[PDB]
């Protein structure tokens, strides 16, 4: 239904020549909320995320391609999924680059109910993927009890201490804090923040702390499915804060908190949590290899939570 | 009158160190809205653009200059002529960038009719452009049914084959979508798109489709006279389209097509026709040697009117 | 207090490699600028902005760390402390940058005073910046006049000339203008602009300036403390006038100049002075080395006093 097409300059690229992942995420993000709004003839908000793993990673002179479809309209919301393509343009030739679902609600204005209308369903494919939403939607709402269960099999005593030997290191040199100004560049024309936008000021952070720890040149392979739990506008202050939680050889995962202020709030210290992400990060050497990452010695009662949390995000997604 | 420095960086460049043709269009058409506006003294939108031709490729690390001068005013439109200069900064040398003309109309607020002062004029120079302005407007003005008048004496039969021996190939893997979010930094105080963004969305999806004829580096070589057909505010969608109509030689023609939805409309399916536009790229190796494009085999209906398009509008240029 | 982490980015950066100085005036005055509003619970303005020394020139790949805090307010204004950081990536090596003070306006809206509270005070420091805040308040408010002062001991006779063999140059060849038009994300939801932006604009039009005149790399060694004058709105335009005034050896001093203008004043000729500022630059050579700048030859009456001003505006900095 709806597609983007986006060459690669140096505007969009990192230190390394190598498409910004959260430039990618913002691409994806606007291409989705289109599809959805193409459905609903509304202004439509990112509602939540699923899991998205990254295949390749893109490079300036290459072209991103992203195809978006409704795959099925409920009541206020509806699934869309997203497809990315990545051409060079020097053989012609074409990779997947991420297959991704994403959840948006329609924002009708202001006391009006809005319908939605049925998806139309024509090939095989169109009504296997109307049943699947079903299905991943009940992935989605049952997300957080998901791993909050998980969480009561692990250990919860902060005695784990590796040997000397081990070479484990803190992640408290790891964590980064950043703002944004929400601006009207950021948000609809009803003044609502794109949840796109969002991930790619939160991606921004997460990769420096995962720098922290390697010193190398970290790149994206995924993000967890997420909710963004609350509405954010124009005004707006974004606080980001990041750090590593655990790593498991090639991979670290960096957490990232977002909290949002107005003008109000923002003096009198009482924000709104907009969301939480868990990004994997690999990262490669000036030789082109895959660093392997120290071990982890998680020492407060956060750095344990978020040791174990690692663990229960990273068995939940293997399943 | 109006004058406009940029010094080219990374962000303003393309994979090859060169500076956005897009990006250029943005800053001519913003220099010759400021000329028109002093004049006027209320908020102008671009009308139409004449031939602009680009003798030069900047590159980053070098000085754009451009100047923009109100030649004729005469009811609610004006047209303005525009220079833009190069200067590399490490021998100081200049050069001619391109010499054009654009027309703006004065846009009032909101039931006022606008009146328009006689153009001052002081050197010989100024008198004779001012005559120039009235004649160029009638070109202007005839230039959409000269194009359809050579149109009538080109073929219509569509039984063209070119031999095998002549590899020709088709346009199809050239033809390229994209599509853009209108937002305010997009859009004057009125909330009306500005032509320039809309030239510079163009020229970037423009340029890929070149780039899947000849997977080199396009530059671009020229864009040919056109009109904005109608307005565009914030929250709209504009949808661009664009595929290689012909080659010649060194030079290939891309022909582009901008159609703009609000949101109600996007999901009605039925949008305006901003403008069309044709723009001629040549390309190089990588060991800069300027690239011949393959013979182009028109297969479908909508593949012959645009190799006979592509023929015309050369004519019409030559001429 | 405000912690703003930036990676630096392509799109950051020159032609060079190198963070633009333009864009770390900007980010040090969005936090600051959110520093002030954590305290005021209103927009607050730019109001001044101290001397800003740079003491390194952050590269691409390399993340900047700004924190900003308010040491002390007043009636309606406030002193926030910044402190700039560079971290490398691939040493993990630190340095400082910059350390500055910028002075904020609260600017309620629209017919209520605003009550700014007592900062609060723990450590030593904390008292001693309280006080210091009063001490560098009357700098700020008696600048104008101890330059206007030495201006009176220079000599305002015309008559310097250069022998031949000291190979000086005009500066007539090292003259910019520019123009921006102020949009949206350009200004607070007010639609007040902001003051980094304005600073951002400056520095990337005295840079060419300074390159006019060594055709070399040159990189900001820092800004004069000055004024904001008066506001600014969306829909402004903002028209640059830069030149170089003075050389020291291995210093050029460039001054800026920027003007408003609405739609109505545009066109009827009459613009606001929003703000003057002098900064000084370096230039290296491709082998990186320093470079000499050329003694300068003043010739006009506007040449001799700025020359002059280059002077008392070195001779006020050095004490
Ligand atoms: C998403 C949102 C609307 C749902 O909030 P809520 O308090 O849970 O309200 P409800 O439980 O009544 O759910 C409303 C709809 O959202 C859906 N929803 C709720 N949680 C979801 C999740 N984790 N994933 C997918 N859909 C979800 C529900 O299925 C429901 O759909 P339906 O109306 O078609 O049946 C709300 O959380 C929100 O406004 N988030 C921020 C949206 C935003 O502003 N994004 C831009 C970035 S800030
Ligand atoms: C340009 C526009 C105002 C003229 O539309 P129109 O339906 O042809 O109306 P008119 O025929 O009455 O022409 C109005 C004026 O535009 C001029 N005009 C029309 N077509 C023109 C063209 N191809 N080139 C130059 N000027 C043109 C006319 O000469 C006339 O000038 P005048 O009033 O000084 O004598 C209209 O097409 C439009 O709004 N285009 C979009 C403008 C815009 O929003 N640009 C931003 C990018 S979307
Ligand atoms: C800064 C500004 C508010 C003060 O203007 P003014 O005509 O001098 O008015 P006042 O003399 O009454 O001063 C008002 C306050 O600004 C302060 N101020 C004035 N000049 C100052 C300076 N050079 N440095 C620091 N503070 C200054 C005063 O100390 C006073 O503070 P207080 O109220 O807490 O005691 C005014 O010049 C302005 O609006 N500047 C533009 C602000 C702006 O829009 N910035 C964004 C970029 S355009
Ligand atoms: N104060 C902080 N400093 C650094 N990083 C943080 C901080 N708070 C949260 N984060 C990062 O954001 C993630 C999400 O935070 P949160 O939603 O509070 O859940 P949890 O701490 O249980 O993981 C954390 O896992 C962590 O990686
Ligand atoms: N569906 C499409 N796919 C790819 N490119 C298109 C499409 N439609 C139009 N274009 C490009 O935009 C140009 C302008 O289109 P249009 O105004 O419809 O005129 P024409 O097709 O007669 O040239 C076309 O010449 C073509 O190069
Ligand atoms: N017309 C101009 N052309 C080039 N540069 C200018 C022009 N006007 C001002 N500038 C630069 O801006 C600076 C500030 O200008 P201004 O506030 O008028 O003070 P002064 O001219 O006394 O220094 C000048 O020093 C100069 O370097």
């Amino acid at each position: 239904e709806v597609v983007m097409s986006q060459a690669i300059q140096p505007a969009h690229a990192t230190a390394r020549g190598e498409l910004s992942a959260g430039q990618l995420l913002k691409w994806i993000d606007t291409t989705a909320c289109l599809a959805a709004e193409k459905h609903a003839g509304v202004s439509c908000v990112t509602a939540s995320v699923d899991d998205i793993q990254f295949e390749e990673t893109a490079r300036v002179g290459q072209v991103i391609t992203i195809k978006a479809k409704v795959t099925r309209a409920f009541s206020t919301s509806m699934e869309i999924s997203i497809k990315v393509m990545v051409q060079d343009m020097l053989t012609g030739i074409e990779k997947l680059v991420s297959v991704a679902f994403s959840t948006f609600v329609a924002k009708p204005v202001g006391k009006e109910k809005i319908h939605l209308k049925p998806v139309t369903l024509l090939t095989e494919q169109d009504h296997v993927e109307h049943n699947l939403a079903a299905e991943r939607r009940k992935v989605r709402l049952q997300h957080e009890d998901t791993f909050n269960n998980l969480m009561k099999e692990s250990s919860k005593f902060d005695d784990l201490i590796f040997d000397e030997e081990e070479g484990a290191v803190s992640t408290r040199g790891t964590s980064v804090q950043s703002i944004e100004l929400v601006l009207p560049p950021h948000a609809n024309h009803h003044g609502n923040t794109f949840g796109g936008q969002i991930m790619a000021w939160m991606e921004t952070v997460a990769t420096i702390s995962a720098s922290r720890l390697c010193w190398a040149h970290p790149f994206l392979k995924s993000v967890d499915m997420f909710k963004f739990r609350g509405p954010s506008t124009v005004g707006d202050r974004l606080v980001f804060t990041a750090i590593v939680n655990n790593t498991f050889q090639t991979c670290v995962e960096v957490g990232v908190r977002v909290e949002a202020f107005d003008c109000q709030e923002w003096a009198e210290g009482r924000g709104r949590h907009i969301n939480s992400a868990f990004l994997i990060y690999n990262a490669a050497d000036d030789k082109e290899n895959l660093i392997t990452f120290p071990r982890i010695q998680p020492i407060s009662k956060d750095d344990f939570r978020r040791y174990r949390g690692a663990i229960a995000r990273k068995r939940i997604r293997l399943g």
